[PDB]
């Protein structure tokens, strides 16, 4: 239906404007209290598992107990001389004594729950653990993106660079071509052909000085 | 009939609804409630037969007293003189003597109904007594159920964790990309092209220094 | 019946809100309040079988001291000469005579209801009053439970002690890391390496001092 | 049912407000003044059986004056002459003197029940009176407790005498910080070895002015 | 029928609009998120098909556990006597084993269909891993497709060049013609052509000066 | 019968108002879905017979179960001693072995339609591809339509062309025509053939120059 698909094209759309204003870090941080949140609602779960364990663990020992009452009862009567009184406690210690089996039972039964709830947690806690870990390598990792950043942005100022240089370049060819006017006006006046003829005569001076050193 | 198969349907459907409004724990406590009720109204069937047996054993005591009370008008009678008279006591001393058989066996025979029902309500006091115990599991038995829906929510929190983390995945991935694009500029410029040369006649540097050291 | 189930559910949610207000120790003081109100009730009934049993006991005084007065009439209207009168008087003292052994019998029956009754209230007594040295002990666990909670308390306070923590772990991070970039340029830059060069012509200078003080 | 429970939860709520209002010593007045009441009370009641011991002992001494009275008349009649008028006096004495024996043995019978309340008066004035001795101890007793009150007041000044030491070690260890500084750097500098070398020099001197003395 | 012709039309036009509409990347996450709602429903269906098979194993463990409780009590029964109440007790233990098999068979029989829609999950799984890297890759090629629309972005470019270029053609083309005019104007005055008679009376004098030179 | 005429008629100007309003490849995109539809109708009727063919399958496996059963009750009967119950459960035996055969050919038969309503299946299917792959061939047609309709648009674009030419050559036809008066206006006043008779004079001069460098 075209009317799905323009829900899903909207919400695309809110989802790349989230992305757009993305904090470097700062999910880490707060993946890191959602992580904290999560294991206080996993401990609480854990703490009524070990809470069940010992309610069945106090029944156990209030059977025991108990029994031993009906015990000693039958032993009081026996020595009175009431026997049937004696064993009557007695028949009731039996039934103690065989609800003990099945409290027994039952309470192995929930150290597997409890062991397994804390699997559970001990993998969990691995994994904010390495959640924690692995936010103390990505803050490294995110530095050095801002720091390629700032290479990229040393590079780009090789454009401001040949501005500078492109202005002091122009400003040195008209310095070099004011030179090269006053030189081609003294060529072309016959001035520069004067002085390479004068340069001639004085190099001829300067060998008839060394012929005069030499004799 | 159809109409039958309809009605058997609807009833299905509204216990159906009841099955999903169900409250975990609570109806244990109104089974323990209505055990509560169901052995007050058998502890008053149980006190009106021995009521029926102490009646019995008031009208036998009864038929022995007023025995007594003929036997000693036979004597008082004896001693004055009239025997006619004594006779005719001890007569209906007999016809009493006689009866107190009949509300003897009539006794006993209630002993038998008051431990037949004496015996159903130790073992229905046994089932309730149970249901006590099977309560007391069954409530840690619940809040396990509980615990494995709290480590069910710790697993389906992996598509939270899934989403910071690909959110996290992403942002990592955009500055590696602007890393490999200063990389790529700086390669194909021939920048580190004349890095890696300047760096070999670096290491050729470090090599005459080894055995400048060496010498 | 489904309305049935319906009306357990409802009366089953009510008690669970009921838990959930209850409050710690004032409880135990309202059932204390409620077992004087119980023993309040019992004394009265215990109370109406002993007053049964002094009705008894002034009914049987009265007989014998009219008897008495009989036995006195017999023996005036004796000295006067009416003989016949005599006899009427004694042959009343033998009624009087014979009611004081049924009325005697009934106040020994009625001793037994009085110690039944005294019997039961004892025993309650004995509950009340373990009621009483429970609610003292109980009173000691209730406030080791809330002391349970400070210890759970002072472990969650671990949670605060980590952001504190990792506050001043993030500062000393800042810190170091400031202290390893003017030490790395530094060692870039060439004086740390010229520094370990002076620090070895250093230790030969130490050397030729050593060997000057033993020469 | 539940509304009991809830109004059984206020009454131990509003009696929890009362114990935390309670005023120490003062109670234990308001008790000696309730018990004041209460005895003006059973004084009234021992007074109204003191009194009906009096009208019975009125009643008595009348029956006695009134025989007198009798007997006298019955000597005018027999000086007289009217014998038959003086045993018709006399037969009146008769029934006032028997009248008496009655009055008297409820005389005495009221007695008992006067020495019943007075003993019940003398032990509820054992129990006012100890519970004056009492206050004189539990007074005694809640200053005792204000003064263990002042004892860990004196405790909790630790906490505030710690305050004030620790803001005096810290003021000792920035005075002894700068005295280590001027240290530090006298060492550094070498003046430190440049005295201990002085120091040295020094100690031979003084090794030197001994020998001077020895010689 | 020409109205079924024209809404088949009219639901084209509405698809050409929303693919003119249409999304880059976007569209990518939205199927993502689609596969992990469609996931979680085959999920949840794959669980009820687990609990049915453990169901099955918890009926399974009863029958047996139950069979040894009847094959205790028929010991029970021997030992003490009534042979046929063990028979019988032996002969519900035969009723107990024959439907372990009924239910062992069922769970292997469940076995089947869990494996299967575990292998429909597992593949499931592949489809939705292979859009995950499928949309890893399409990322890439959609910015490829971007990279080439700049490409056609510098090529159209060409346009803008032109005009700058033309413009500067333009302007050469009057410098040049202005330039052209002024040496039409001194060629058709003879001045162009006493310049070149000029030109070779200088030709003249400098083979008249290399002449002078070679003498 | 003419009203016959008139409806064919009516319909035939509806189907071209139709076909005037058609749309370009989205008819296309209409015919995939419809053959979508069609082929989810056609997968329903070929499951509705395959799930015929598995009611014959089980019936059949159920035939072959039950006959193992009375075979096996045979031989309990066997061993017991009743020869006759034995013959009866292997006559039963009998009809269900003889039933499967009519099972095994009704399934065998039912294997037939499954396959021609499976060959069915894949002949659409061929048609269903054909036409996806035909509407691929058909876009790539329905752009060069669209292509060619551009290049009759270059092609009438001649004619805006001819408009904007025809214009420049008006233009240039005044401006020719301007100067074409103007050079009839100087020949008519004999300024043209005084201009040529000086050309002619300049050609004589230019005669005696060449003469003059010739000599």
């Amino acid at each position: 239906a075209l009317f799905d698909r323009l829900g899903r094209v909207v919400r695309a759309n809110l989802n790349d404007l989230v992305s757009k204003a993305e904090d470097p870090e700062k999910v880490l941080e707060q993946a890191v209290i959602d992580m904290q949140e999560d294991l206080v609602q996993l401990r609480q779960a854990v703490a009524r598992t070990i809470a069940e364990e010992k309610r069945t663990e106090q029944r156990l020992n209030q059977d025991t107990q108990e029994a031993k009452k009906w015990e000693d009862r039958a032993k009081l009567a026996l020595t009175n001389g009431e026997e049937n009184l004696a064993r009557e406690a007695l028949a009731r210690k039996k039934s103690l004594t065989d609800t003990a089996a099945a409290y027994q039972t039952q309470l192995a039964q929930q150290r597997t729950m409890s062991e397994n709830l804390r699997r559970n947690l001990a993998a969990l806690e691995a994994k904010i653990s390495e959640a924690k870990t692995k936010k103390n390598m990505l803050q490294a990792r995110a530095k050095a993106a801002k720091a390629n950043a700032e290479l990229q942005q040393t590079l780009g100022g090789l454009g401001t660079s040949s501005a500078t240089s492109a202005f002091e370049r122009m400003e040195n060819k008209v310095l070099d071509m004011e030179a090269t006017s006053q030189a081609a006006g003294e060529l072309a006046g016959f001035g520069i052909e004067n002085q390479f003829a004068q340069l001639e005569a004085s190099s001829g001076v300067e060998d008839e000085l060394a012929a005069l050193k030499a004799s």
